[PDB]
């Protein structure tokens, strides 16, 4: 599909069993999800932005359906006040920029 | 151009009649660039991102070319950690994601 900008790239995914309104974002490196509680292991992780810094737990190798596109990378989850897409997945759906 | 993202969406921009390096960024309601001189009025604002808000110039109706693309809108000027393109110009660009 092509998404316009005049409003916000959100768009529904499935990760962990739950569903999920998150931002398609160029701006983010990696994929940051709101608080949740999945299994597994994780590991510590700092990442900065408008305002400073979180805390997040990154998890690796986490099954994401976004929009019916299955990927599977490292996904970061902490206080974040949106559900972030970021491109260490959107390569994996085949998104691209055009103008 | 139809830019994939296994790099940062990284373009030349040029403002003020300076070039400088900004990140499309579809995450972003709204364009930040790093503290620069700008000429013209500017109302302080607050901007919200991943880690808390900022205190901001905003910069209203400003020329702004994006890959050889130009737009004229608002730009916010403050410490952010990285020159960003946001929607409210990435329009202006007819900018578009695609999967
Ligand atoms: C600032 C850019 C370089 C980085 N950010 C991605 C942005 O898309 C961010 C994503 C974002 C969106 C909404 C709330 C919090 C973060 N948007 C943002 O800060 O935009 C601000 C300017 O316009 C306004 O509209 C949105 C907030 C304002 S981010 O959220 O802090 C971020 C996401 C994944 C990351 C990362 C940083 O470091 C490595 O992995």
């Amino acid at each position: 599909p092509q998404i316009t900008l005049w409003k916000r790239p959100l768009v529904t995914i499935k990760i962990g069993g739950q569903l999920k309104e998150a931002l398609l974002d160029t701006g983010a490196d990696d994929t940051v999800l709101e608080e949740m509680n999945l299994p597994g292991r994780w590991k510590p992780k700092m990442i900065g932005g408008i305002g400073g810094f979180i805390k997040v737990r990154q998890y690796d190798q986490i099954l994401i359906e976004i929009c019916g596109h299955k990927a599977i990378g490292t996904v970061l989850v902490g206080p974040t006040p949106v559900n972030i897409i970021g491109r260490n997945l959107l390569t994996q759906i085949g998104c691209t920029l055009n103008f």
